[PDB]
């Protein structure tokens, strides 16, 4: 009826307030329950190497509303919305942990930050060992207070650091809370490296009366495929 | 036949994503295998001091795509991409290597580029001895990992080096993969002094099953046609 | 919506499959929870000689489908024909249950057959002692390991035995059932078929169930013979 | 062109004559190249205790047919039939180790059947500590060798069990499969079925390719048996 409409609404309108990683990354919509990898290498001609096949794990948060409420309306619908911004945290999470744990992307030494020099030299040399594999628009994945060590005057007249990081990563400088503050994502942003597998949407559901109140189920299907590791670089 | 129209886009826009070179210095679209190089030159005039015929070669670059999934349709488009990719890297590779083969081109001593002002001095000279043979535009062709430390702020200026070497420099600022990280090329960036020949365009051609998948020829005839040899200076 | 048309199949046709003593026997519908059960022997006449009422038991049995899976409609309705199979076991063994435990039913002395000529003979006396009862056809309930140490030469049982030689796992394997197989003996009432219900989500996966209503009627114990 | 039709023809009334096993196996179609397995067990209700994914490996076979017999209509189309034989042969025995290298399947002590006492023993033994997971029909897939030292009477087999009785020289002599076969247990799941594909000039004579996605999904291990 009305409960429903609404709390659907405020469970995306709250994803999305906390959804960053998954609207830069390149997301590719399967229909299944699992993805191929295919890593291509060269050999006497540019062929698939190893083949794998990898399973999309199955996001969930369960909120609950009241029975009594939901017939006052006096339901608070913000119970949807730190639902939905729940499960973009593990979502998120999720990404960025297969990232760092996948096999064969290149790890370098992050430096500290405090001399923009020193910063953009990381990223410079990062940047170029990544480009071997891929020319793809690259992209770097970073945490707010490393963010902030980019914001500063590069140059006398006024440019900052980050703008200028702005135009040699083309791919994007995604913030977020959700990667260690302390390790920085360089990456080829294109779908030939890098894909988003959506087996299912983000979707709401109302289980049922469990006690005095009606459960709810927010889930979604979701899962990474690196076809190229070589076009990734960690700053750790 | 509708994974073919697939791959070849795949692989036209990897090619064209990867390409740095080829989007700068002119380009002629010739017929034959092969073109003839007039050497222009002063000796009592301007004047062919010497002709040459030189032959077009073929670069080729092949792929293999799995037919079990050239059938059920998840075969992956980005093995063209990576295919192409590779092909700018020797045609790249391919017109580097002859141009600092090219006999009549001045050699220079290059620093290492650590005091901007160094770096900011082999180029303005560099620049001076080019400008002998030619007064067009004058570009560079240079690696990555040089071209990062002009984006250190040349600190008499207050600007990244890189910003002022764009002021002298209308031929472009080529950064390229393909050129030794310790060699630099300054050049007068004029059709009369540089030119890319073609005698193929970059082309798909679906060589046919061998195997347990079909191959994929990636191909393009392309060569280098230096006309003032004395308007390209190496620093090395 | 469509995963439960689908599900209800495979639940029938699992069903039906796994059905054997319920096959042979005849079967009666009943609107209700309870019957009456006749019991009719002759006495000046086929006549009821007595009366009695029995409940219609309710047979029960659960299957729970991830909820996941019915959404992208990969789940296996291998589920529900399990959960069928199970039914139809305890279905049969139910009657068989009850069979043994009924009234009037003639029991007599099973020896272990080690000396095939026994055997024979044991059977041959329990269809005679049937006989005195009512003549229809005679069905034999047996479990499979004795179904085994009957085989030592038994190929006439069914020339003899023509009213079924049930062999299932559902009977003690320490006893045989001998009995007319005939409504004027006994027959399956039924008080509700068999239904598939989705309970609804119970955790991560929504539940269903599955039930009938299933009883017998012996109308003639006499007819019935165990060896115990 | 029209060897084609022809040769796909001779392809599969060669695959289709040839295959035994696959034959009694329940069957499910699948679009794709991987597919889960539910491990389907009773806890308070039919249930999935444990999931799993499995990917459809790629049968193939190729074969031959020279140019000019190509040209001048007088091929063999008899070459197409034996890949299919051999397809078959590779399919089935594909699908028989699998089931010997699954997880829970329950292994039992099988004796060189010489003395025909013991024989019927290690098969009705097995056949029992199946029954404990699921009752459905009971198969046997035995070597034909074993099929041989069998006979010394047996007939009733067919009688106990039901399930079918695959006698094939795809599995080890010196081993024998007992299983409960139904979907609750078993099915042959199949990504792409027998397909003729036609590569091309390779010499001189065009080559052709027969290719087949399938597998096995044992849902209830412990329902099936291997005498080792």
């Amino acid at each position: 009826v009305e409960y429903f409409e609404k709390l659907r609404s405020a469970l995306l309108d709250g994803v999305n307030k906390g959804r960053s990683l998954l609207k830069h990354l390149p997301v590719t919509r399967i229909e299944g329950q699992s993805f191929r990898v295919d890593i291509i290498k060269f050999e006497d001609g540019v062929r698939v190497v190893k083949q794998e096949y990898k399973p999309i794990p199955l996001l969930k948060k369960k909120f609950y509303v009241g029975i009594r409420e939901l017939n006052d309306g006096t339901y608070d619908v913000s119970i949807a919305t730190k639902a939905g911004e729940l499960l973009v945290k593990d979502e998120e999470s999720l990404v960025i942990r297969e990232i760092l744990s996948t096999e064969g992307i290149k790890k370098m030494k992050l430096s500290s930050w405090d001399n923009p020099e020193e910063a953009l030299n990381d990223l410079m040399n990062a940047l170029q060992e990544a480009s071997n594999a891929s020319a793809g628009p690259f992209g770097l994945i970073i945490n707010p207070k490393r963010y902030a060590k980019l914001l500063k005057i590069y140059e006398k007249s006024g440019k900052m650091l980050v703008e200028v990081l702005k135009e040699i990563f083309r791919g994007g400088i995604i913030v977020t809370l959700n990667i260690d503050e302390n390790k920085v994502i360089i990456f080829a942003n294109t779908p030939a490296v890098l894909d988003v597998v959506v087996g299912q949407d983000v979707t709401l559901q109302e289980l049922g009366p469990e006690g005095d109140d009606v459960a709810f189920l927010v889930s979604e299907a979701i899962g990474i495929r690196i076809k190229n590791p070589e076009a990734i670089v960690v700053l750790e």
